C-alpha cells in the first residue's frame, strides 16, 4: 500500500511521548523521562480509545557505541515496542527525535551557544552519520510492512535562539539530509524501498515549509513520501511558551471565552488558514501530510473549568477536524504526566499509562468528534474499491 493507500486510515495519531527519545545510554531512557515501561497492554489501550497511528520518537545516536553502531539491546527494545503496535494493526511512525542535538541543531550551526554557520564538511559528515543510523534502523525492519513508516529527523534548526531568521538559508542544508535519509533507507530494498517516508519541514513550521520546502524540492515523486510539520500555536495554549500564569491561555475557540486568560490569536480561523496552506503545498500535490506533534494543555484552573475543558475539546476536535478534511494526520504530544492535569501549569496527557486508560477525557472526546466531522479527500489515479 503506498502513502495515499495508508493514509487514509492512519488517523487520528498519537505520540508514544518523554519515552524512547529521552537522552539516556541504557533501556531505562525509557523510563527516564516518564514513569511507565511500555507495554501491549498500553497499547491496546491507545488503540482502544481510537488512535489509529502512534508515532515513536526515538533516540539512536545516543544508543551508539563510538563506531556509531547502535546497541544491540537498545534496539531490540524499540523493536518489540514496535511490535506491540502492530500486533494492533496500528500504523508506526518511528523517527529519529532530537537526540541530543546531534544533527538537529549540529547539522546546522558548528556550536550549540551561537549560530555559526556550517560548511560542506560539516554537512558531508552529517549526511554519512545520517545514513549510517538509518542504515542500521531500515535493515533491523526491513520485514515490516506499510504499517511501519520512518521519519528521518523531527525539528531540524527549530531551536529559536540559534536559528530564528535562517530558515531559508537552511532549509537546502535540510532536503540533502531529508535526501540522504531516503535514499539510505530505499537502499536497504525489500519493503524498504516501498515503505512510506517521511521527511520534515524547516523548523516543522507550516510558513517556512511551504516557503522554502515546496514539493519540487522534496527527495521523491509522489507516492511513497509524506511530508512532517508541528503544530503548538497559540503556544500558551499549547504548552510551549508563556504558558503558565498571567500570560497563560485557558479558553480557546469564540464560544469559549470566559472572565481572563482569552485565547488572543490562534484560533479556529488561524487554524484553518494554516492547514489550508499544506492542503496547497502538499496533500493536493500527492504527498499526504502529519501533524507529528499538536497539544493543547488540560489544566486545573480557579475560574470556570467547564469553559476550560470545553477549549480543551473544542482545540482537539479542530485540530482533527480540519487536518482530515485537508488530507493531514495528526499525531497528539502525549508525555504520560498525570499530575499536571490537576494543576494550572497543565499536561498534553490523554492516556494514563500506568492504569492503561483516559484521563485526559476533554482532549480525548475532541479527538472523536473531530475525526467524526472531517472528511478525508481522496486523491487517486485509478478506482478504489471504497
Ligand atoms: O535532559 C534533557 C535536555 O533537554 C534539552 O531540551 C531538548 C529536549 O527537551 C526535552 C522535552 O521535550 C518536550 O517535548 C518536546 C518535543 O520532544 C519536541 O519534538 C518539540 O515538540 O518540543 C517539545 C518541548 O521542548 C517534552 O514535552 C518535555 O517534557 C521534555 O522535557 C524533559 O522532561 C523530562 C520529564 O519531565 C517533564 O514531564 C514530567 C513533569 O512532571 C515535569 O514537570 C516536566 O518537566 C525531564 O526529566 C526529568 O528531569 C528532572 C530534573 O530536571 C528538572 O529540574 C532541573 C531543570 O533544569 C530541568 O529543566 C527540569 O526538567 C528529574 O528530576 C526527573 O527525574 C526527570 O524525569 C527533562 O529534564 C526535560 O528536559 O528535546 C527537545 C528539544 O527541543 C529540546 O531543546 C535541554 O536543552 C538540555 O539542557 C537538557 O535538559
Ligand atoms: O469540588 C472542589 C474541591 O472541593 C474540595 O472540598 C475537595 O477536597 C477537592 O477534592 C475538590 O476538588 C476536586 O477534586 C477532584 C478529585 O476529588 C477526589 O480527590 C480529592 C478529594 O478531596 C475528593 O473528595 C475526591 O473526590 C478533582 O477531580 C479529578 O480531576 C482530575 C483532573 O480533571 C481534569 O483533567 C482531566 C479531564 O478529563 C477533566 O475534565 C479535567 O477537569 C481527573 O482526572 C479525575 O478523574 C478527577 O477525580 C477536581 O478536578 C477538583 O476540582
Amino acid at each position: 500500500k503506498d502513502a495515499q493507500a495508508i493514509a487514509k486510515d492512519m488517523y487520528p495519531g498519537w505520540n508514544l511521548g518523554n519515552t524512547l527519545e529521552a537522552t539516556g545510554s541504557g533501556l531505562d531512557a525509557e523510563t527516564s523521562w516518564q514513569p511507565t515501561l511500555t507495554t501491549q497492554q498500553i497499547i491496546d489501550a491507545v488503540k482502544a480509545a481510537g488512535f489509529k497511528s502512534v508515532r515513536i520518537p526515538c533516540s539512536w545516536d545516543i544508543h551508539s557505541d563510538s563506531n556509531g553502531e547502535i546497541d544491540a539491546q537498545w534496539m531490540a527494545r524499540v523493536k518489540q515496542v514496535v511490535n506491540y503496535c502492530i500486533n494492533d494493526g496500528i500504523y508506526v511512525v518511528l523517527n529519529d527525535h532530537w537526540d541530543n542535538g546531534w544533527i538537529e541543531v549540529l547539522g546546522f550551526s558548528k556550536s550549540s551557544s551561537s549560530y555559526q554557520a556550517v560548511d560542506e564538511a560539516t554537512i558531508t559528515s552529517k549526511i554519512t552519520r545520517l545514513k549510517d543510523l538509518w542504515t542500521q534502523i531500515a535493515n533491523e525492519f526491513k520485514d515490516y510492512d506499510e504499517h511501519l513508516l520512518f521519519a528521518g529527523l523531527n525539528e531540524p534548526f527549530q531551536e529559536y535562539s540559534l536559528f530564528s531568521g535562517h530558515h531559508e538559508e537552511l532549509t537546502p542544508i535540510l532536503c540533502r539530509y531529508n535526501q540522504a535519509f531516503v535514499e539510505a533507507v530505499r537502499a536497504t530494498g525489500g519493503n524498504n524501498a516501498q515503505r512510506t517516508l517521511v521527511v520534515q519541514g524547516p523548523s516543522t513550521n507550516i510558513n517556512s515549509s511551504v516557503n522554502y520546502m515546496t514539493a519540487d524540492k522534496l527527495p521523491e515523486t509522489a507516492g511513497r513520501l509524506m511530508v512532517e510539520v508541528h503544530y503548538y500555536d497559540p503556544g500558551q495554549f499549547c504548552g510551549t511558551f508563556d504558558a503558565s500564569g498571567d500570560n497563560a491561555f485557558y479558553f480557546w475557540g469564540a464560544a469559549n471565552h470566559s472572565t481572563d486568560h482569552n485565547a488572543t490569536y490562534g484560533e479556529e480561523a488561524y487554524m484553518l488558514s494554516q492547514f489550508g496552506l499544506l492542503k496547497t503545498a502538499y496533500t493536493s500535490l500527492g504527498y499526504p501530510v502529519i501533524i507529528g506533534e499538536y497539544a493543547a494543555l488540560q489544566r486545573t484552573i480557579s475560574g470556570d473549568q467547564n469553559k476550560h475543558n470545553a477549549s480543551v475539546k473544542y482545540f482537539y476536535q479542530c485540530v482533527n477536524e480540519y487536518a482530515t478534511n485537508n488530507g493531514i494526520i495528526a499525531f497528539a504530544w502525549d508525555t504520560n504526566d498525570t499530575n499536571g492535569l490537576n494543576s494550572e501549569g497543565g499536561s498534553s496527557t490523554i492516556i494514563d499509562r500506568a492504569n492503561s486508560a483516559v484521563v485526559g477525557n476533554n482532549a480525548m472526546e475532541g479527538v472523536k468528534a473531530g475525526v467524526a466531522a472531517g472528511k478525508w479527500p481522496f486523491l487517486e489515479h485509478h478506482h478504489h474499491h471504497h
